């Protein structure tokens, strides 16, 4: 019936506070959702778990017997990353073979060299029911496994007690 | 003169670009906030740290002495997960008890069997000031701890030096 | 006729559902972006990796020889956190020095005390070609390294095989 005042329409039309722009609505429609933010956080967690499993998995290398020794059991060094070092756990049993039963029976790779300034000394069992058949084994700074004393040169010697850490070297 | 033109009111009411809908406002009010996204990221970080602490925690089991041996100190196998295997660290001291002082003194759980194709060999101390009282221990592929030779059957034998990686 | 009806203007002006407020618009402009949420997730991943790498790094402490023994090679305990415990890996070689060749040659720090109710028993190599020159070592509950028996008191004794877990703390 009655007509609207131009002033009232004008004030409404010029009230920018109660209207929007087309570009505003595109901006707001594109904002992140709670489900999208949670998916990204879930993926960060999954990536973290995968990185941890990778970092903490056990690695292995096979060692070749030297100086006439034989690998009566396969000579295997297993190792685990801890920070920028490795924990190295040797395994296997060496036999006299054609050598003397003494001396260097195997050498580990250079990246498994021990953190040490001279030989490290290990007590090892020999494969024997006589408890006097044990060994004094040196692990050298270049990672030679050097059998220095044995109860008997004719009895096999175990390497399963040789465990050590490497130097602080980025990897 | 002072009245508003119908053409002007009509163009305004049909400018959908500058107006919204109830559905728009519900959608926009429900969008993620900066603190809400940060809370979710913070929770992911806390969950990662908790998962790491759990995955690297030590588990323990007290072992049953076998073949007449006694647990002069409790025989405990402690173990840590690494990837798809465990690092196992045995502890305790066995006494002769009603047995001979040699043979299988304990067997670890099957899932802690060593990664090996034959026995693993360990030198062990006995509980003695005589250094000839030591022991040769074989850890079998079925995780038997077999004291195969000792300096003296009448002296206790330690298990604290047995450490190894399992299979799988 | 050509003029706008006051009822139609009034109805539009009173339709709050199709209009907004200044506060609405600040609320929506402040909302998180896909890029911003992804940056926060990326930082959570980077922080997790940094925490893991630090947490699993090896720590070291040098031990002082006691009771007249000497350190022919430095006595160093290296240790790794595993949950609420530590794995301790001892290293070094002790000599008789001015002592007797037996007894407590070194004590580890209190926070590296072993999880044990009595001594833990270790066989150690001596620096000798005679395999009868080995040692029985007791690690006490107070973390004393006690050389209880040796084949020869005049030959050095290695500590490189002593590995153990601490208590839950």
């Amino acid at each position: 019936a009655q007509f609207a005042q131009k002033t009232v329409l004008d004030e409404h039309v010029n009230d920018a506070d109660i209207h929007v722009t087309a570009t505003d609505k595109t901006n707001w429609n594109a904002k992140e959702t709670v489900e999208g933010a949670q998916a990204k956080a879930d993926k960060a967690l999954a990536d973290a778990k995968a990185f941890f499993e990778l970092s903490s998995s056990v690695q292995s290398v096979t060692l070749t017997p030297k100086n006439g020794f034989v690998a009566s059991q396969p000579l295997i060094a297993r190792y685990i990353k801890f920070g920028n070092r490795f924990l190295v756990i040797v395994s296997g049993i060496v036999g006299k073979g054609t050598g003397s039963g003494t001396g260097i029976c195997a050498t580990l790779p250079t990246f498994l060299a021990p953190d040490a300034s001279w030989n490290k000394l290990y007590s090892a069992a020999q494969q024997s029911t006589a408890a006097s058949n044990q060994a004094n084994i040196y692990l050298s700074v270049s990672a030679d496994i050097n059998i220095v004393g044995v109860g008997s040169v004719d009895v096999n010697t175990g390497l399963d007690g040789i465990i050590y850490l490497t130097k602080e070297v980025t990897t």
